[PDB]
């Protein structure tokens, strides 16, 4: 009823070094988006959403992400609490979300105020998936970036119809 290209071993998923979590905060695009539960879709295209870091006064993250869907602003709010090395994550509140047992976050890499790669990790009802989002702080980024988020989505699995790089668009994600 369910297939999935393996998880990575986390071995294989760099670190940011010297991660900066006030510099990473603010709005980022989702310019590329990859994953083993991303498809590609060319009758209805992902549509590019906005997801907004807020450090708060423990370290940990508001995470908010605004998306275009039925022609609203659909908000998906959760946080992230400091893990075990500077620029992992795992979710605060995971009792709230029905099946998720596991979920980690980990930068990949970021020069905070232009790009961004971020790897997610999850278990949700014994399904281990696994994310890659290529961050934009403009809703366009230059094609060796989106180049090299390719060659990483390849790295760990994915092949090219599990890379998805989300149209642009205005409505939601430019307040
Ligand atoms: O299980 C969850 N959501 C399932 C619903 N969708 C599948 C998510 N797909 C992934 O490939 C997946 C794999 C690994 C980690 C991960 O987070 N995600 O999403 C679709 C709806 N998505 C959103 O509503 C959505 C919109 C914007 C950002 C976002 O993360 N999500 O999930 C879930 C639970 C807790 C926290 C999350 O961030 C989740 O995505
Ligand atoms: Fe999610
Ligand atoms: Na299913
Ligand atoms: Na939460
Ligand atoms: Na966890
Ligand atoms: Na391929």
């Amino acid at each position: 009823t369910s297939d999935l290209i393996p998880a990575p071993p986390l071995s294989k998923v760099p670190l940011q070094q010297n991660f900066q979590d006030n510099q990473f905060q603010g709005k980022w695009y989702v310019v590329g988006l990859a994953g083993n539960a991303i498809l590609r879709e060319d009758k209805d295209p992902q549509k590019m959403y906005a997801t907004i870091y807020e450090l708060k006064e423990d370290k940990s993250y508001n995470v908010t992400s605004v998306l275009f869907r039925k022609k609203k602003c659909d908000y998906w709010i959760r946080t992230f609490v400091p893990g075990s090395q500077p620029g992992e994550f795992t979710l605060g509140n995971i009792k709230s979300y029905p099946g998720l047992t596991s979920y980690l976050v980990r930068v990949v890499s970021t020069n905070y105020n232009q790009h961004a790669m971020v790897f997610f990790k999850k278990v949700s009802q014994n399904r281990e998936y696994f994310k890659i989002t290529l961050y934009g702080r403009t809703k366009e980024l230059t094609s060796e970036l989106k180049e090299n988020f390719i060659r990483f989505s390849k790295s760990l699995g994915l092949p090219e119809n599990h890379i998805v790089f989300p149209v642009p668009i205005d409505q939601c994600i430019d307040g």
